[PDB]
């Protein structure tokens, strides 16, 4: 749909909560070939294999030159990223698209939607209109869903999960080691601007549809992309005490569909 102005809009976070999420902490492996490179609460990251990598997500613009010294304190270098997948396209996962972009010679991949706004730097979104631009970036491969990407070994297959935004992905993983791994987009809707949205009108159908397409995705390891969503902090203390298995969590998917389900039926009620 084109924005329809006539649509009222969702008042925009401020910047500050941004910044406290964008908070830096140190990167660290989660299994072999996977590493946190993102922030306290904004998540990315980094695929290895012996021809090349792929970064999932960005982060604030801000932080472009915090996830290159995240990926350099790990030992790896931004110009062997073939690839930079994103989820969706708001400043908190794709602010620093542009430059990552720029400075690795990587392509990036997104979904439709997720293109057109990051070509706008954001604007238009049909939740936040132009409350929160961020820099443009052209995307070089459109992916679909079940669409596969394979790479030294690895694959990464695009999951349509629509809702939080109408171009939502998420990414699942088969690692070389035989691990699965999930990075599950965002889930949440906004309050009362859900129903009957002129900007947005398929969000109902597309967002119970999401529930039941990461449902049925049983994986090793449950990464989304805001930590509080998959217990980051949590289990990043579990895994420096000596956990190994920290992120291993078969059912942790799971629980978040039905997490917010059930928080998007109190927002239907409301």
């Amino acid at each position: 749909a084109a924005l329809d102005p006539s649509q009222p809009l969702s008042p925009a976070p401020p910047l500050s909560l941004f910044k406290a999420w964008a908070k830096p902490i140190k990167p660290f492996q989660i299994t072999e070939g996977v590493w946190y490179v993102g922030t306290k609460n904004l998540s990315s990251i980094l695929l290895t294999t012996p021809a090349g990598h792929i970064l999932i997500d960005a982060g604030l613009d801000e932080s472009a030159p915090q996830i290159k010294a995240n990926i350099e304190a790990a030992g790896f270098r931004l110009t062997d990223v073939r690839y930079l997948l994103n989820s969706h396209a708001r400043l908190d996962q794709a602010g620093g698209m542009a430059r990552l972009k720029a400075w690795s010679g990587a392509q990036l991949v997104a979904s439709q939607p997720n293109a057109d706004q990051m070509a706008r730097g954001g604007r238009q979104d049909f939740a936040l209109g132009d409350a929160l631009p961020f820099p443009p970036v052209t995307t070089d491969k459109i992916i679909h869903h079940q669409e596969s990407i394979i790479l030294g070994g690895i694959t990464v297959t695009a999951l349509f999960t629509p809702g939080h935004l109408p171009g939502s992905t998420s990414w699942r993983v088969t690692l070389r080691n035989g691990k699965t791994l999930i990075y599950a987009d965002s889930l949440a809707t906004p309050d009362y601007l859900l129903i009957n949205n002129k900007n947005y009108p398929d969000l109902v159908t597309d967002i119970q549809s999401s529930f039941k397409t990461l449902a049925a995705q049983h994986v090793d390891i449950f990464i989304a992309n805001k930590g509080d969503h998959f217990g980051l902090l949590e289990k990043r203390q579990q895994l420096r005490n000596g956990d190994t298995q920290a992120f291993f969590d078969s059912n942790g998917l799971q629980q978040y569909v039905e997490r917010s389900r059930q928080r998007f039926i109190t927002q239907l009620t409301a």
